[PDB]
Order: C-alpha cells, then structure tokens, then sequence
C-alpha cells in the first residue's frame, strides 16, 4: 500500500520525563514518554502506513534488542502496528480494519529511552518526535550514575543489551584506578538472580582505555570498534582468566594503573523473573601485613533486569 503520512494530524502531541518532571535518570531505569492523539483522514487501507521520526538521543527499546512498539488500538481492534526501520524512524502499516472507518482517531502511548551512545554527559536534552511536519518537543535533564569508588578504584558498569529470544544478555563494566594509586585487583562477574548453572560459559573480552579519563563516557558507553579508543588485550589476559558454566568469571590484574573495560556476553536462565548481575572489585593496597592483616578493600556494582513482575 501507500505512505499515508500526509494524512495524519497530531491532535495532542508531548513528550514529559520521569513522574512528569523536566528529569530523567537513565541508570535508576526512568525513561521519556511519548503521547500522541492522531487524526486519521478517511479512505485509508490496509498496508498503507505511515512514518514519525524521533530525535536520535532517544530510542523505544532500550537495552532490548527487540525493534517492535506499541499498537495503535481502536479499542481491541488493532488498526496498525509499527516496526522500527531506522533512524530513528517508526513506521506503522494499517491493518484491514481501517477499511471504511469514519473520522478515525487514536491515542499512542510509547517510551523513549536515552540512547546511551548519543547522550554520553549528564545535561539537557531536547527530545523531539516528528510526524508529517509537526515537531513535539520537549527538554529534559539527562543524570546518570558513577559507578562506585574510593580513594584506590572506581568501578562502573550497565547492560548494553538484553535478546529474550536467545536468553542472552551483554554488560559493560570500567574499573580504573583512582589517586595515581596502583593496586593488585581481581574482577569477578557473578548473576546473583538467573544463573543457568548447567550453562554454557560466557565470553568476556577486556580492552584497555586509550584516552583521557574525563572524555569517558558518563553513560557508560565503550565503541570497542574505536581502536585509537581501545585495545584488546583479552588474549594477554586470558592465563589470569577463569570461566564457569554457571555464568560467572574472574579476572586477576596485578597491576590496575589503567583504566580497563570488561564487556560480558552471557547466558542467563529461562523463566527467571529477574537478572542481577553483580560485578565485584577486590583489591590490595598494601601487603606488607605488619601490625594488621585485612583483605583490602571490594567494590560491588549489581545491574538487573526485571522480565516478570508478579
């Protein structure tokens, strides 16, 4: 059928932030939301559809690797569904059940989430969604989370991705030194909820940061592909390196004086209601033991998902 955008006017358009306020934390889970009230010309057909583009901050999946939105309803009667083609682009096709409707109108509801590639600071963001020349548009203040420190390390971490056909998630985690400080670390990765402990076991891959710390990305965001960014060095590691079948890792890094990323590809267990995975920083800043002996000191960063809520 044919591109009907021409043909649908936005009757009430806004975007609004978490709660309704100008805010939004992406790493608390908080999310844009987007509402449209459309008009529909009359003489529409199924496959005909129509197109909206949103602002590339800004995207309705989130770490899903999924790329479907919400329905457009007329009560039960689906009257179109969407796909995401592109950037950022969302397409809805009508069904058979526009055929011969009157004066057809519409409310479509959808969350938008900041795009962690494109929003890297904290600050404003003006999010917008256009549809056949109109502009909704809204300004909202971005604020993520750093991650968990002291005066030896810091450790940061967020899923990248999450694929529910596979049963499969990714993670991104930094630790860095603190200080000019140098300290003897083991990372572990563990998932606290939704271990297949008769899994396969993961893949993890370490790369050392190459630029300034100050241009390292708030949101938690590593372009591994960026090679004057990063460098593998997963095959230097792979002898300090344990896998397990149950999801875990660990990784044992004589000396942190680098900032590190540590990016998890793994399985998680089906039907769990929820996946928590917690990333766990040991480290040693002295071992001379005279006087006292205590095991250092542990940074622990968990990042979970809810897939079934209750």
């Amino acid at each position: 059928g044919t591109d009907v955008t021409s043909k649908v006017t936005v009757e009430i358009g806004s975007i609004e932030g978490h709660n309704n306020t100008n805010k939004v934390e992406p790493h608390a889970g908080q999310r844009a939301v987007l509402k449209y009230k459309l008009k529909f010309e009359n003489g529409l057909h199924q496959g005909d559809y129509f197109d909206f583009t949103l602002s590339n901050n800004v995207n309705t999946h989130g770490v899903s690797t999924a790329r479907k939105v919400p329905e457009i309803k007329n009560g039960s009667v689906v009257m179109a569904t969407g796909e995401v083609l592109e950037g950022g682009k969302i397409r809805y096709t009508f069904t058979n059940d526009i055929e011969d409707k009157v004066d057809v109108t519409a409310e479509l509801e959808i969350n938008l989430f900041i795009d962690p590639k494109t929003v890297q600071t904290n600050g404003n963001q003006t999010i917008t969604s256009t549809l056949n020349e109109e502009q909704t548009s809204k300004e909202l203040d971005v604020k993520y989370k750093d991650g968990i420190g002291n005066y030896y390390a810091n450790l940061n971490g967020s899923i990248e991705t999450f694929n529910k056909a596979n049963n499969r998630f990714s993670h991104v985690a930094f630790i860095k030194p603190n200080n000019g400080k140098t300290t003897s670390v083991t990372v572990t990765g563990t998932l606290m909820k939704g271990s297949n402990q008769n899994g396969n076991q993961p893949k993890v891959r370490i790369f050392e940061y190459l630029g300034n710390n100050e241009d390292i990305a708030k949101s938690v965001y590593a372009n591994t592909t960026d090679t004057s960014k990063f460098k593998e060095v997963t095959s230097n590691m792979s002898g300090n390196l344990n896998l397990q079948n149950n999801g875990s890792y660990s990784l044992n890094i004589e000396n942190l004086d680098k900032t590190y990323v540590v990016h998890y590809d793994g399985e998680y267990l089906n039907g769990t209601d929820e996946v928590d995975f917690r990333t766990q920083m040991v480290g040693h800043p002295e071992q001379l033991y005279k006087y006292y002996y205590d095991r250092g000191y542990t940074l622990t960063w968990d990042n979970g998902l809810v897939l079934y809520s209750n």
